[PDB]
């Protein structure tokens, strides 16, 4: 039971897909770098703890299509993230824990 989301589409899209991905409370996720760089996956702590979101928040920088980060959803909620930098029109996509 895992969830993965490619950072962009093959064709050449920005928005992440699948926008929404099912996850389990305790499972991990993998965000493979597809394209559209530089860019990152920043997570906000709205309906979730700060520290928590922090971790979930990727303050890195993916450039090459190989370096993929990972996250862990302990609390059964709904984390959200948005590309701050990027070079288009932000991105839409969130996660959900069961």
């Amino acid at each position: 039971a895992n969830a993965t989301v490619k950072m962009g589409s093959d064709s050449g899209a920005l928005v992440f897909e699948p926008s929404t991905v099912t996850i389990k409370a305790g499972e991990e996720v993998k965000w493979v770098n597809n394209k559209l760089s530089p860019h990152n996956i920043v997570f906000a702590a709205d309906g979730v703890d700060a520290d928590t979101a922090a971790k979930l928040s990727h303050k890195g920088l993916a450039f090459a299509a190989g370096e993929s980060f990972t996250s862990t959803f302990t609390e059964p909620g709904t984390y959200t993230y948005y590309c701050e930098p990027h070079r288009g029109a932000g991105m839409v996509g969130k996660v959900v824990v069961d």
